């Protein structure tokens, strides 16, 4: 998986006395210097292969019909193989940060204890929770106005609770019309505060607004604030408002924009992630993960043929968590479904324990490459939960210009219309309306994904996120990287190429309690049952 010489190169795209033509001779002569190149930077290098590849395909644009082609084609999975053999040989331990984040209210202490896993087990990482202390309340204005949403809905289908079919689809499509006005009347407030004074904080906005509108306690919310901000102090919290140079302008502004405009905290932790690996550099995770479990503390315990792999990892920490309750509340629903004599066997080999550390597999040393950012797989495909990457590294730039690509084009076409829209369906019929025009082969999926923007943590099956700030991101950059491009959208990337890119196995449990709690966030009529249920079993 060396790349081919120059002189190899001649041999592959060889036609009988077909002339050396100007564009054939620049290939040749890049490829030369790629190869005298060792000294270089691991991204000197990738760049250098990068442009061969712009220039292979520029003689095979110009010469389409040419008998080299063929051969050409070649060269350039020969470039992309190469790709790879850099990666994998500029492998170098990652800054030693551990990331979280928590933004928008008071962190649970459930968080709290899945961290503390992590933190009581890397005493050589520097574990910092990222939080934005001008920002507690973004949940709570999310509540409210989507409480007030739903109460008004309901006022509406009062007498017709039985009949036709009035049912969980209807209620949340006029639902969502009320909160999208909800919503703007908020924003449209938002931002003239901020046209007004700038150093308008967040908080502030949100609580002069809360207490007008929704009579809400003034008192009650500066208390709430006061206590968000005291508990991730006392637990490592980072203020995101300290920290200078990490500022992308453009991100900064994406940020603010699904933190304070979009109420979504999974997209603005999204953005946060990568810009903060980008500038920090480490081991990124949702507060929803814990640690791998050492490979043998459990190797003789055989897995009782009939249950899955997947519920047999789920039981091994669920048995960890009966016997050294270091999570306390940790669910055993799983575990206490096996034979009591296997129940023991866990219990003996969790007995001659005496450390954490002999439970859970440190980070220690993790490698990377400058080239890449590692992540995580859940059913074959990439998830963003977990995440390495250098200070830095090449990888995170073209994540963080996949979302800024992503947005660009959300944004030019659903602020005007968002401006041109008497309602949500107006404004929505415009939007892809304008989404359609514009929408081609490449990039159509991405298109019909981000159509339902508008609707993200309004409804169910929204899948916007995951194409702007989410997985989407990723493999778009991965395949970036690997095809020398700068626009990836459409992805033909299969799973065992971006394996290249896995997250290292033993060195997470993805399989906790509340990961898969969250994993149902499939649909809910039973919320539309329970909201209807809300208005017989009361005063
Ligand atoms: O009030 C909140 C809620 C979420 N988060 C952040 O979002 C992360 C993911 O939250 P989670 O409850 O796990 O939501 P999911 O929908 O299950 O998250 C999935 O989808 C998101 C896509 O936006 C990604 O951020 C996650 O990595 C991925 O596991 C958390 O760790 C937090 O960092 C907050 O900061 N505040
Ligand atoms: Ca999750």
């Amino acid at each position: 998986m060396n790349l081919v010489n120059k002189a190899q190169l001649q041999k592959m795209a060889y036609v009988k006395f077909r002339i050396q033509e100007d564009e054939y001779v620049a290939i040749l002569n890049a490829l030369e210097e790629y190869h005298n190149m060792s000294e270089s930077s691991v991204v000197e290098k990738y760049l250098k292969l990068k442009d061969i590849n712009n220039l292979t395909d520029n003689y095979l644009n110009t010469y389409k019909k040419s008998g080299r082609n063929k051969a050409l084609k070649k060269f350039k999975e020969y470039l992309t193989m190469e790709v790879l053999e850099l990666k994998n040989n500029s492998l170098t331990p990652v800054e030693k940060n551990l990331h979280f984040i928590w933004i928008g209210g008071q962190i649970n202490d459930t968080a709290i204890n899945y961290i503390n896993q992590w933190k009581d087990v890397n005493s050589d990482y520097t574990v910092k929770v990222f939080y934005d202390s001008n920002a507690f309340l973004i949940n709570t204005l999310k509540k409210t106005i989507v409480e007030s949403a739903t109460n008004n809905t309901l006022e509406s289908f009062r007498e017709n609770l039985n009949d036709p079919e009035f049912d969980y689809n209807k209620f949340y499509r006029k639902r969502m019309e009320i909160i999208y006005d909800k919503q703007k009347h908020f924003i449209d407030y938002y931002k003239s505060q901020i046209e007004e004074n700038p150093e308008f904080i967040i908080d502030n906005i949100i609580k002069t607004y809360l207490s007008n509108e929704y009579s809400k306690d003034l008192e009650a919310l500066n208390k709430y604030i006061e206590e968000s901000l005291n508990k991730i102090t006392a637990n490592n919290g980072n203020d995101i408002r300290n920290l200078e140079k990490f500022a992308d302008e453009d991100l900064v502004r994406l940020y603010n924009q699904e933190l304070v405009e979009r109420w979504n905290l999974a997209a603005a932790s999204d953005i946060l992630r990568i810009s903060m690996l980008k500038e920090d550099g480490g081991v990124y995770l949702d507060v929803d993960m814990l640690p791998g479990i050492q490979p043998d503390l459990f190797k003789s315990i055989n897995k009782p043929d009939s249950i899955t792999n997947t519920s047999w990892e789920m039981i091994k920490l669920e048995a960890i968590m009966k016997y050294k309750e270091y999570i306390p509340g940790y669910t055993s629903k799983n575990f206490d479904m096996l034979d009591e004599e296997v129940q023991r066997s866990f219990e003996s080999a969790l007995s001659s324990k005496s450390d954490k550390s002999e439970i859970f597999l440190p980070l220690d040393d993790i490698k990377v490459s400058p080239l890449e950012v590692k992540i995580a797989f859940a059913n074959n495909s990439v998830i963003n939960q977990a995440l390495i990457s250098l200070k830095d590294s090449y990888c995170s730039d073209l994540v963080i210009n996949q979302i800024k690509n992503r947005y660009k084009i959300l944004n030019d076409n659903l602020n005007p219309s968002i401006n041109e829209g008497t309602d949500f369906n107006t404004t929505m019929k415009i939007f892809s309306d304008k989404l359609a025009s514009i929408s081609n082969e490449d990039n159509m999926m991405f298109m019909i994904k981000i159509t339902n923007y508008l609707k993200v943590g309004f409804a169910p099956d929204v899948r916007s996120t995951i194409n702007l700030s989410g997985p989407g991101v990723y493999t778009g950059a991965y395949q970036d990287l690997l095809m020398f491009k700068d626009n990836s959208t459409n992805i033909h990337l299969l799973e065992p190429e971006l394996r290249n890119f896995e997250f290292p196995k033993t060195k997470i449990s993805q399989l906790t309690e509340q990961e898969i709690t969250s994993l149902w966030s499939a649909r809910a009529k039973s919320q539309f049952e329970e909201y209807k249920k809300g208005y017989f079993e009361g005063a």
